[PDB]
């Protein structure tokens, strides 16, 4: 089975056989699509296959396939599962298992940058606050003084489901929401019930529209505990506006180092339930999606307002015209502030020329069309008329549950 | 069974059933998603037949009826001895209404009841066929007054026998390749212009030159037809803000009317088939105007705009796109031609999905298709789960006559 991808811009067509290599399924059958929604512990019978496959990909990788040391590992690993009902990774695979998780994500438009990735192996961590310092030097590390670096931090993977490490927070860097009794919201909508748990956890909130939440960090499958970042380990940007002065009166800011903390790391069949990562941004992340959903901090109407847009009829397109300008106000202060941001003309470029190359190396890239294209100016994207094939490979990153939804308290 | 789709920004969540119904596949397998692809007998008439007949009964309150059973067995007749059958006029009017409601990639939708069936399969040539598609434009187009209307020809026979219009729509512009190197008009067209060009169309070679029809009737070899310029409505167009804009030298046509689809009912199949709506402006203004590959104008309005081009962050090609869409609206509406802009139309949408949810358990959507090609996120279906699976009857491809065609 080859299958062929095409762009209707170029007319370059692409052909897969990577997809031949994958195990796990999309949520689509031969009778519905499932594209474009959002959502579609392991046996000592299942771990050992996982491994084997995770092992057999990363000795091929490095050009030793069939030999001594890597028939000595499987025998190893089988006999470690056999023993203690799962195994430990060597660094080496743990390295490559994350680089690969990520060149493995078929949302991630930023993929390009794969095997730079700086990995911190956190599996001797035992307790909360151990969590806090390896995370502390996380986003310092790739904060870097606004030289934003990829960076991933692995705790100690999944043993009997009982003793998970689990970040709680959604991103290690977020600002609070506050449900008012009138109804309406103060700082990010998206956060209140999160922002509700840590409050109820003991945190003295703020209560302003950009107060950045403590980490609520859990350990060996404990209550989770909380913990302040110091500010000064956390990089904000004010958003002002190259030509509109009043720009910079709405209070709006960013952080600027977006880290995901809340994915389920898989890798040969471990898996690493609490994993932050981190980047940096694409503008249209902040201007469009975090600035502009109306279940955000939906400021569109306040900038056209101010900009004194024709409000009367949606088609004087007064929604598109603050929405541009926002995401120019975006770019325009990170690169000032010489904090890393990519616009969405330069990511989108630089993926589709990524797309090729692993197409050319590797046989394939899945990618899901629905998430890399921009949710700004789709068609004037080259992703846009690129043709993509999603498809599961591992290692992969997974979502997993909230954890105050599966949680055992102990008190 | 029971699918759930939820939308992210109202947290409103549908049941699907409609799914259940369906025949055809999708491309996509539980190890493969193939969602951004662009195109992924006496025995095999009846159950089709049958299929389509019971669903026309029960839409009619009459399944099981002595009617039904009755339609049954003639259809059965008619098949066992001519091994096709004829639909009645309610059946075709039913199912070209159906065809339209099934269509997952169209955001229109809303308005699948009106649509006005012109029964054509009384037509023998390609002046006849002229003639039907002359009478739909001026109907459908009704001074600028936009009436939905799909004009039918005779189906298949042996497939030797094939009525085609070998136009992708209606009404498009030339394309012609220049010793320049460059392209002048659509270069989407380009093709087509040459074999027009070939048969015989003497081009006026400008920048927005009407295609001529080419008419394919009975297997035929296909005929040129100019349409009566009068007939073809066009809107320069201009900002409501910029003076300048207007000096481009920019137009687009009123009617959007493809021609190049094939219309299955019941296993019988209407190689052509031109329908006809009215424009979103951002397929006028991001997809025609602004493609790389077609009128490719933004290099131009940025120009115009003295905006800074230097670098990809200042956001030019957006400020810029954004203005040519305002400018595309602006002068429809000031001309009184019907047009709908990306935030009503995917309003217009979501309704229409949410009617359809209650009343019929399901509407199949191509998320892809359905959001904008500018400013996704801030129309609602950006946020909307949709789930896309094939009902008939239905629109479909069809290859290239040109590709296909025994001279
Ligand atoms: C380095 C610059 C990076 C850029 C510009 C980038 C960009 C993006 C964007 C725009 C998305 C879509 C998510 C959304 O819009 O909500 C995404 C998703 C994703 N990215 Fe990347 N990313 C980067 C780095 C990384 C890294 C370092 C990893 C892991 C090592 C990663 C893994 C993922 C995953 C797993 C998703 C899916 C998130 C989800 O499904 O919710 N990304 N990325
Ligand atoms: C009344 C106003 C209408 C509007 C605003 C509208 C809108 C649209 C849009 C935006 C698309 C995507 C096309 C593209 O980007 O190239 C589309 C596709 C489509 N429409 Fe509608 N439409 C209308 C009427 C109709 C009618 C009357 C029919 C048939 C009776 C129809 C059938 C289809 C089909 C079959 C497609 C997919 C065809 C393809 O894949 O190119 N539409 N429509
Ligand atoms: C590392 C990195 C760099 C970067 N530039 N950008 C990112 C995107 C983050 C990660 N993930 C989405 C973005 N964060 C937004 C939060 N949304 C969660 C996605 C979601 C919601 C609901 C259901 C569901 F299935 C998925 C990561
Ligand atoms: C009836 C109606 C009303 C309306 N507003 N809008 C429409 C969409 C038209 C028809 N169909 C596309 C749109 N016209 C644009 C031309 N693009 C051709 C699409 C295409 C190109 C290459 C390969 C392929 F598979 C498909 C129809
Ligand atoms: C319903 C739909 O699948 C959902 O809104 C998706 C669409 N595409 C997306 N793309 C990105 N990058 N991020 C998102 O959150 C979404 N949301
Ligand atoms: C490759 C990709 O499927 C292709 O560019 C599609 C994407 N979505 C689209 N959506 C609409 N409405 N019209 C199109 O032509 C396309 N093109
Ligand atoms: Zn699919």
């Amino acid at each position: 089975r080859f299958l062929k991808v095409k762009n209707w811009e170029t007319d370059v067509v692409l052909t897969d056989t990577l997809h031949l290599k994958s195990t796990l399924e999309t949520g689509c059958t031969e009778h519905i699509c499932m594209g474009s929604i959002m959502l579609p512990v392991a046996t000592k019978d299942q771990l050992f296959p996982l491994a084997k496959e995770f092992l057999d990909q990363y000795y091929s990788s490095i050009k030793r396939f069939g030999s001594k040391a890597h028939m000595d590992r499987l025998e190893e690993v089988n006999k470690e599962i056999e023993s203690t009902s799962t195994y430990q990774l060597k660094d080496t695979e743990l390295i490559y298992g994350a680089k690969h998780a990520w060149r493995n994500a078929s949302r991630c438009v930023g993929r390009i940058q794969w095997s730079k990735l700086q990995v911190f192996d956190a599996r001797d961590c035992t307790t909360a606050h151990g969590m806090f310092n390896y995370i502390c030097n996380h986003v310092k590390y790739a904060t870097n003084k606004g030289n934003l670096r990829s960076a991933i931090t692995i705790f100690p993977q999944r043993t009997d489901g009982k003793h998970d490490f689990r970040v709680w927070n959604s991103q290690l860097i977020r600002y609070a929401g506050y449900k008012q009794p009138d109804g309406s919201t103060l700082g990010d909508p998206a956060n209140v019930q999160f922002t509700e748990i840590c409050i109820q956890q003991g945190w003295k909130a703020p209560r302003g529209r950009f107060d950045v939440l403590p980490l609520l960090l859990q350990a060996n499958g404990n209550d989770p505990e909380l913990f302040q970042i110091p500010p000064e380990l956390v990089l904000e940007v004010p958003i002002r506006h190259p030509k509109f002065d009043w720009f910079k009166d709405l209070g709006l800011k960013w952080y600027g180092l977006p880290a995901v903390s809340n994915m389920l790391l898989e890798i040969g069949g471990l898996e690493f339930s609490a994993c932050p990562f981190s980047g940096w941004y694409m503008g249209t992340e902040i201007g469009v999606r975090d600035y502009c959903d109306n279940s955000r901090y939906n400021i569109l109407e306040e900038v056209a307002k101010k900009m004194d847009l024709d409000m009367r009829k949606t088609s004087s397109l007064w929604k598109d015209q603050a929405l541009v300008e926002i995401n120019i106000a975006v770019l325009y202060s990170f690169q000032s502030d010489k904090v890393t941001i990519v616009d969405h003309h330069s990511a989108t470029e630089s993926f589709i020329k990524h797309m090729e190359n692993e197409y050319r190396c590797r046989g394939g890239c899945p990618a899901d069309w629905v998430w890399i294209v921009p949710p700004m100016s789709g068609s004037i994207t080259p992703v846009f008329h690129q043709e993509m094939l999603n498809y599961r490979l591992t290692p992969s990153f997974e979502y997993q549950p909230d954890p105050w939804n599966t949680h055992v308290w102990k008190g």
